[PDB]
């Protein structure tokens, strides 16, 4: 059987569609998810936000998750190649670590949306 | 005070960016709302979907409202004017109305998501 699934958001339409480039590109291919990272971004305040699919008022595949500065540049980027099969809870986590990882060894300051940390802490 | 405003949507990124054209305009400025409509369309069965901004578990703000066609067409739109002051909750019932009221008037069967019909009932 098939519910019909809905999307939850802490991002505008402009700032999931607008388009972003790395001065200093570094890209991984953790389990189905595609995490890209400017490594020339250094000593800022980033903020990692996100859209999800919802069935039943409970988060359940990660669309997009995408890494602002204060200012609102997009830094970092988290997303599914659909190539590739259907990504896991842990796949998501791991892909975040990663990717704050990644950006508080260029001494950045990182935090996370309820969202995200909803969705990490039921998995 | 105020607080950081997430968003519900019944439609995916592509069915809210995806440009459409129609052969025969119908366009009303009602409210603080633009209204779109296609007249050309004629004997189909049309959905309403929609992209709300929701605080604390309510819905608030419609951000896009769209009518599609069973085969996946863009038959209408509700869409708020930035320029103008936001619109009401009654300026988002009245466009709904509208926009049913010329889709059925061309013979259409009009049926409306959960997330609209649940944003009219409390306003």
């Amino acid at each position: 059987k098939m519910p019909a699934s809905r999307y939850l958001t802490d991002m505008t339409l402009e700032e999931m569609s607008r388009d972003w480039f790395m001065l200093m590109p570094k890209q991984k291919v953790a389990g189905s998810l595609c995490i890209k990272m400017d490594q020339a971004i250094m000593d800022k305040t980033i903020i990692l936000k996100a859209n999800f699919s919802v069935i039943f008022d409970r988060l359940e595949t990660l669309i997009l998750l995408r890494a602002f500065t204060e200012e609102g540049a997009i830094v970092g980027e988290i997303s599914p190649l659909p190539s590739l099969p259907g990504h896991t809870g842990e796949d998501v986590k791991n892909a975040i670590g990663v990717l704050i990882g990644g950006l508080e060894a260029n001494d950045n300051t990182v935090r996370v949306t309820e969202t995200i940390q909803r969705f990490a802490w039921r998995n």
